[PDB]
RNA sequence: CUGCAUGGCUGUCGUCAGCUCGUGUUGUGAAAUGUUGGGUUAAGUCCCGCAACGAGCGCAACCCUUAUCCUUUGUUGCCAG
């Protein structure tokens, strides 16, 4: 009874073997998504998604797409959303115990 | 006597831009990345960039001297009124 939102058949190859596990064949060539290794899976995803905001956890948002550039930058004022628009630094999520002085260097302004 | 057994003290490349630490990444490791590259500089200097992000020392400056205008003043130097 499940069914899939938008897909019909996406791409050809360009490939990945780790991806074959959720391709279920092709089309004219082109590769047709499982429901069963898909659906499920989407479906918790906005689950536990939406589970780690009640928890009040903070949400990155990558947007370095131009017509994505901009709708990044904000969640509504109801939600709380960080962002990356166009540009990474170098250790900024690993080494962000010495970005802070980057993230001072712009909290200055 | 022995500074090729030593503390202290003093040269030279050179006043050349170079020597390191914390963190994140890499490689089994030595070590690299950083500190190389690009434009630029007196220069690891100043901009740019990239898995590197920052910091410490040297480097510029702080020490010494001299060049000018403006204002007030002075011995045994000066002399416009």
């Amino acid at each position: 009874m499940l069914k899939a939102g938008v897909h019909f058949g996406h791409q050809t190859r360009y490939w990945n073997p780790k991806m074959k596990p959720f391709i279920f064949g092709a089309r004219n060539k082109v590769h047709i998504i499982n429901l069963e290794k898909t659906v499920p899976m989407f479906n918790e995803a906005l689950a536990e998604l939406n589970k780690i905001a009640s928890r009040k956890g903070k949400i990155l948002f990558v947007g370095t797409k131009r017509a994505a550039s901009e709708a990044v930058k904000d969640a509504a004022l109801s939600c709380d959303q960080f962002f990356v628009n166009h540009r990474w630094l170098g250790g900024m999520l690993t080494n962000w115990k010495t970005v802070r002085q980057s993230i001072k260097r712009l909290k200055d302004l």
